[PDB]
């Protein structure tokens, strides 16, 4: 947000790690355009109903959170911050807001998900089927409350800031769950009959892959492009989030990530139907500023700006917000 | 107007008051929007009619006014010259065009009606609804012909320019009506019953709430996102004019902001199905340049500019502009 | 074109000439316009038909003319070389194109005329209707082909480059004719009844104005906003000549002027239905370059780039450019 | 692709040659437009299907090929590199690519094709049929297995840069087929009578031509504005390739080409129905580079981004990725 942050995180982090992070695959056309498609929504504001009681809380996969938002996973943490996921996940907790734990993560997931607050586990799926259901396990042992499965990588999309800063994991950033394979709809239902906990597709953009995965028994999505890293020219999840929440008709969660900026975003994103959003690259930008600190001046400020546009916009309540139209620009 | 105007009040005005005057909330989205949406309206023009009659007058609200066009209510305009509200106020009764007293004024409305024309209060809603009504009470006492209730401003919007810029209100510069809350509907029934004056919500942008206002027993609505300075990302009020003019179907008068810049702009506005405009930011430019006189011209020279548009659209009325077709740009 | 022409028409000619030629009304909104939407236009070709005698001529008010193309009418033509008119009517009529006298020429109407060729004149309708109707008459008794009725200058729109300019008509130019009024429908009748010439009505831009036309007697039209020079805002002609196509049905020939730059944009403009185009900018470009032969090199050039763009369509003659299909772009 | 690579040659060649390479007609709105048009394609990809066998090889006039894909012919290669049309042979050669030999080819049509590897030949129409046919029958007694007949050269359009630059076939450049007449309907056929080589034809844009050119017998055509080079303001083929397809409905092979630049602009084309692309001035770019080694390392590159795109888009087969859908973009 407020752009010195990502100029802050522009002048402290070296310029491949800020490239590790900013960037997306191809040409960034997917990239470029998940933002494009978030300044194309407008809201239409509805006036004059009762605000005494403004409240941004949801309940999603049986739990309050504090606002329709959960930090995104993201790989690796300890490279913008020493204290990485363990910075992250105490600001969130502390916000009420949920916390992915990352298969890469660079501190255990065990070691997380002890910080408390509501943990997510996103999976990528091993080539050992056996190591994946184990991952799944510890998560679940160790308390996560949802498993974020994410299918949009079959293998990674080829980031050409990374190839062309021949950029590559420092010595002391390790993937600490550690001492991959393509996944399936088989592997989907690998992982739903291993645990109770509720199993979120992320990275689904067809509509057809949304109703499937409502078939195959998720209890959410994640609408999603993967911030344009994965296949450049992929439509932004914004773009096919209302198409989505008409097909799922209330069968599971659909969340939507990518170019997340602002409470207006999150507005943005709940009009047109979304449960909640993930936001990746802004928690990465303030976590070179004070983890339990600088993260949680980010939440806070978010937290502020939802409640803002929600009341500017006649919503007392995420459900509200979600009944708001809107209007395409140009 | 003639970017001079807006230049030349750039250069006599502090930079933190032209930025108060000039911003929007969050990054500006809606402010930008106003006028895109504008310079995309092409009009249709009809030739061949009798234009020996060219009048740019309207009925509105029972009284005759020279232009389609009142002055928007802005607060606190010794901000921008001396004589402040008083000044423009004069100019407009010059003009025959209404001007919108504000809730905020940095003279009194007493004062200011007292200038005579065709005062119009604009009403924020205040915590206590005495003191609410009893500001109504002193505005039609005080000869005002419509209470323009601000509707979109159950707080303020976050001006980042103001929050830059540390920016407050000046020592001199005092709220003279006095020596605020959520309005809602209830509210706006309180207004309809202590007043017979018309009651005009100001800030709708949904359709439905366009036609609860008429159902509520407003005379007028105007159709405005706040000149941007609220819900950033909220559609201009242009893109919602034609639809709400046609749910209303006649039952209130239809008036729209931001972003009218000319009497071209004024045409736009009528040809989309407006009854009447407000102009804002250009007045207080205007104001910096002789009050009386700099402001009157301002007026003379929109009043020059929309006699122009309607001839040379082949309109010799203002009910004929509403009835002109527009086309939509790119 | 070749833009070169235009910047050596830049050098040529004083700053304020050249703004008079080049400049539109108000924010020029409707200059801009003009190009905007031919840019906009792109033609499907058709392949591997007969290209044997691909043939430029079309009949237009009763006589054959190379290119479905004619000189627009242009006040003041001295303005921008000594020989004027008389140099752009040499080179109209050698090159078989029609060339339209202006009412304000800087040289006799009689005078264009005797150069021979396929004069048409354009009539501004006077305060006087026996002034205006004299005027017609001399044309006709001239050998005019067709009276060019301008019906969108009730009034002439407002020119900033020119009022900026403090731009008036030098000493050594004067109007030839001579030694205004709105019209209307009336105006229209009365022409009509004066004259066997087709009279043409310069300026429509309404689909009921353009059956009106025909209704009233016209012998075509040409679908313009008058280079962006009367309402800003104004709709392109180009934007309109497809429906105006339809609404017309045969009954007259439309033309359309505004921003045509090239043979390509020619065959836009046919393949949108017109049955010839205006070309005015241009001609005064080329003026400043050799009269007889400056213009001349122009048309040589427009008539080769008509060639050639018609059979890179696939079009044997313009009748077939007339049936090309056409897709808007962004 | 990789910019470097057009910059590359950017260095290496006169910039006159670059300058026939890389130009096209009138404005370039075509050439331009091609990229447009690809850029606001995007793919909505499915997710969780098996990837296991990713296969990127097509069947196309009865052989299979590595890619959906083929060298676009390109006049008079030994402008480009010593080697010319014998480098780019046999890298498409080794890369399992067909190669399309040009009429105009700087090197004879039977010495390309003893390279071996899949020849096809693009045929000019000459004045003398004979002399066409006798090509044809050049081509299918050398073993090239398909007659790319260009159809939208009935003449060479007008290229501005060869005309600014007064660019000529340097003296060392030779048509080695050697030692023109607009093509019709008439002439496909006798093409067609001549040969039992499929009659593929190379610049196609309207459906009623795709539809004609089934019924005329041929085995595929090349939906393609001819790189921008053509028609100025010729609709880009991306464009009509969606339609076309479905009119063809399966009855020959449908190729798109035009700005073609990665591997996901060719996923692009499949999703939107092609058959394959041609890739034109991307070879010629690396064929500044070391021919057999400096195109296959383009043609590789191509090879990786299609099979990534691909599986990225859940695509196990080309086919598979036809049925893809796409969503355009602003
Ligand atoms: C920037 C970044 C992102 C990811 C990662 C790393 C980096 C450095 N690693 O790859 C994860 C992972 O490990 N697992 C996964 O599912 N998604 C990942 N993502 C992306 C994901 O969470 C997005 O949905 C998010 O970026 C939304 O967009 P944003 O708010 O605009 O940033
Ligand atoms: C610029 C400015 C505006 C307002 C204010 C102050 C400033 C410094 N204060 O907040 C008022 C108020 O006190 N009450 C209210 O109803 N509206 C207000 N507005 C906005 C309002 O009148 C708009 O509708 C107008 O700006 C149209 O757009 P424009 O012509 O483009 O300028
Ligand atoms: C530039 C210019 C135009 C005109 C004039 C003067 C100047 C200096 N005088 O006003 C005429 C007149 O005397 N009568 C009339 O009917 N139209 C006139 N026009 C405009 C008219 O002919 C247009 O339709 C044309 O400009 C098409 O656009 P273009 O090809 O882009 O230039
Ligand atoms: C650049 C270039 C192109 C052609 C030529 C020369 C040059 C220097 N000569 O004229 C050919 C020919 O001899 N025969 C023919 O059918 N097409 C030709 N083309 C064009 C053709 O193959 C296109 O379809 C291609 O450019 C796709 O676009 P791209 O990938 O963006 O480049
Ligand atoms: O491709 C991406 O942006 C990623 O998701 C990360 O690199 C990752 O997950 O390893
Ligand atoms: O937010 C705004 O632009 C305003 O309306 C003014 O600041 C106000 O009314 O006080
Ligand atoms: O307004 C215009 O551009 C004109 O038509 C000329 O100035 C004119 O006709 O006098
Ligand atoms: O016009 C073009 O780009 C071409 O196709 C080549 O110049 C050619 O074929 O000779």
């Amino acid at each position: 947000s407020l752009a010195d942050l990502e100029r802050a995180a522009r002048d402290v982090l070296p310029g491949e790690i800020f490239d590790f992070l900013a960037g997306g695959s191809g040409t960034e056309a997917s990239l470029v355009a998940n933002r494009t498609a978030l300044e194309r929504v407008f809201v239409i504001p509805r006036m004059l109903r009762d605000l005494t009681d403004v409240t941004t809380e949801i309940d999603i996969f049986g739990r309050r959170a504090a606002l329709p938002m959960a930090v995104a996973p993201v790989a690796y943490q300890r490279l913008f911050h020493p204290e990485g996921e363990l910075a992250v996940a105490r600001a969130a907790r502390d916000a009420g807001v949920p916390y992915t734990i990352c298969t890469l993560s660079s501190v255990s997931l065990e070691e997380i998900a002890a910080v408390g607050g509501r943990p997510w586990f996103q999976l990528f799926w091993l080539r050992d089927e056996k190591r994946s259901l184990d991952l799944v396990r510890r998560a679940e042992d160790a308390g996560c409350e949802a498993i974020v499965f994410t299918v949009d990588v079959p293998w990674m999309g080829r980031r050409l800031r990374d190839m062309r800063n021949g950029f590559a994991l420092p010595e002391w950033v390790t993937a600490a769950n550690f001492d991959f394979a393509p996944a399936t709809w088989e592997s989907v239902e690998a992982v739903r009959a291993h645990t109770d906990l509720p199993v979120v597709l992320k990275g689904i953009l067809a509509v057809e892959d949304a109703r499937r995965a409502v078939d195959a028994g998720a209890g959410g999505i994640v609408v999603s492009n993967h911030g344009g890293r994965q296949l450049d020219g992929a439509v932004p999840g914004i773009e096919m989030l209302g198409e989505i929440v008409a097909a799922v008709s209330g069968g599971c969660e659909v969340l939507v990530d990518g170019g997340i900026r602002s409470g207006g975003d999150v507005l943005k994103a709940t009009a047109l139907g979304a449960s909640a959003v993930l936001v990746g690259r802004p928690v990465m930008w303030a976590l070179a500023a004070a983890g339990q600190d600088g993260v949680r001046q980010l939440l806070e400020l978010l937290a502020e700006e939802v409640r803002d546009a929600m009341g500017l916009a006649g919503c007392e309540s995420v459900g509200a917000a979600r009944r708001l139209n809107t209007k395409l620009g140009v």
